[PDB]
């Protein structure tokens, strides 16, 4: 019974409970938050544990819901742990967005995703195509062994890698630098020196991208092979502007925050409910579909370069 016609109701309290407070990357991602929920005139809040907190998220939830705020827009750290609380909140008429990381399927009402494991995969690929001049050996360097994010990534990558228009480019080794700057250093090092014809290092791991730079960079393999992979634009600007590395992705998480608080609204004023195929308008975003179990995507991964990476700053 959503209603696209339905005004965005103005006033709506809106509440953001990110996994910790008080980090660059969190901080641009709540921060997008603000401005959108300036936008539809509602009221902003921040909660959330701090680095040296023990509490638990449902201590902050719990504060949401007797503060009655009309929507709740959440990292969960655990799926389930949560779902008590929010499915209270719920009950209570309260709308719950998951982001970054999601909660139970039926314990909220929808969930924003950065980026899906497909689309993160194929700029992977991609990108790393066109850095090797479309055919050539590549190899990565991932997290740990058991890294959950980075083995959906890998798997994804070789479900490109598999396709006949894929065919050249060739996968001869995956290394784990465990997301340690040194461990990545090394491995990266490790690996230029055991496949002497290398044409690119994709490194799905912030830090695992960065120590792979630094170390090419420094190295007499500087111009002679890419580094692609999913970075942070301030750790990743200086090897950028010096030739290290030419594109990269992430994604905005101030856009994560800003499409959380619109999806929000949305369900509140009742122009969405959360089921499949539903639109709805996101401010500058544009318009967004939600897909299955009320996933609604941001976008694909954003790329970096040198064109434009002055214009993001975490």
């Amino acid at each position: 019974a959503a209603d696209p016609n339905a005004p965005l109701k103005e006033g709506l309290k809106i509440a953001y409970l990110p996994k910790q407070l008080n980090n660059p990357y969190t901080d641009v991602e709540v921060g997008g938050g603000k401005v959108a929920v300036g936008e539809i005139k509602g009221e902003y809040k921040l909660v959330g544990p701090n680095d040296a907190s023990a509490s638990s998220q449902v201590s902050y939830i719990n504060t949401l819901i007797q503060q009655q705020q009309d929507v709740i827009v959440v990292a969960a750290n655990d799926p389930n742990a949560v779902c008590p609380s929010l499915n209270q909140a719920r009950k209570a008429d309260i709308k719950v967005v998951t982001f970054d990381s999601d909660a139970a399927k039926t314990c909220r009402d929808a969930f924003i995703n950065q980026a899906t494991t497909q689309g993160i995969g194929e700029s992977l690929v991609k990108m790393a195509k066109e850095l090797a001049g479309g055919s050539g050996e590549i190899a990565v360097l991932s997290a740990t062994p058991n890294a959950t994010n980075q083995n959906s990534w890998i798997e994804v990558m070789k479900t490109e890698l598999a396709k006949p228009e894929n065919a050249k480019l060739k996968l001869v080794k995956i290394a784990y630098g465990n997301d340690d700057d040194q461990k990545s250093f090394t491995e990266a090092q490790g690996l230029l020196q055991s496949y002497p014809n290398l044409k690119v290092i994709v490194s799905p791991t912030t830090v695992g991208i960065a120590a792979a730079s630094r170390y090419v960079s420094a190295s007499s393999y500087k111009g002679k092979v890419a580094i692609t992979g999913l970075g942070l634009p301030n750790q990743m600007r200086q090897y950028v502007k010096d030739g290290t590395v030419k594109k990269f992705a992430l994604w905005n998480p101030a856009d994560i925050g800003y499409l959380a608080a619109y999806a929000g609204a949305a369900l509140k004023s009742g122009q969405i409910t959360g089921a499949q195929g539903e639109k709805f308008k996101a401010g500058k975003l544009g318009e967004y579909t939600v897909g299955a179990a009320g996933e609604i995507v941001l976008g694909p991964p954003t790329e970096f370069t040198a064109a434009n990476i002055d214009q993001f700053n975490f």
